[PDB]
């Protein structure tokens, strides 16, 4: 995995959010991969990580890189923001992100970080 690579695979699921392209999402992972957010149990597997986009994408996200990537040893870790309005009510959530790719350079676990000081009216 080259750091271009992750990189461009950064890249691409941020513009993939931005697209609403689901099965866009859903290619960059592994079919076994874990997703672990803030606040929840992880889950696994290409049917769960379906299911975590497409209620996320119930909502018009608007996502964007805050800083450079890193990527190196396999591993990426990225700052963004994610924009929605629900109700009339705009949210800004600020998490960093980290992947880890397997051989075939799909992600096989990720992980979102953000707490309450990163969730911003
Ligand atoms: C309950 C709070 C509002 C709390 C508050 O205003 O203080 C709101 C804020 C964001 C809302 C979520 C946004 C995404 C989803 C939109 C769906 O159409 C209904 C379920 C979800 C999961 C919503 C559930 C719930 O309606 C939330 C979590
Ligand atoms: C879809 C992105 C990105 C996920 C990732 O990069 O791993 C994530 C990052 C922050 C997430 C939000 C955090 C606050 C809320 C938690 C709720 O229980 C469900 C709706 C909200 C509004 C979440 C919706 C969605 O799950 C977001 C916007």
């Amino acid at each position: 995995n080259t750091p271009e690579h992750m990189t461009a695979v950064v890249q691409r699921y941020v513009a993939a959010l931005n697209a609403g392209d689901l099965d866009g999402i859903v290619a960059l992972y592994a079919s076994d991969a874990t997703v672990t957010e803030s606040f929840r149990p992880p889950f696994t597997g290409t049917e769960a990580i379906r299911e975590f986009y497409a209620n996320s994408l119930k909502l018009p996200l608007a996502v964007e890189l805050t800083q450079e990537v890193r990527a190196a040893n396999g591993e990426a870790a990225f700052a963004f923001i994610v924009s929605f309005e629900y109700q009339g009510r705009k949210t800004v959530v600020a998490p960093i992100d980290h992947f880890r790719f397997n051989g075939a350079g799909k992600i096989v676990y990720a992980q979102a970080l953000f707490g309450e000081k990163n969730i911003h009216a």
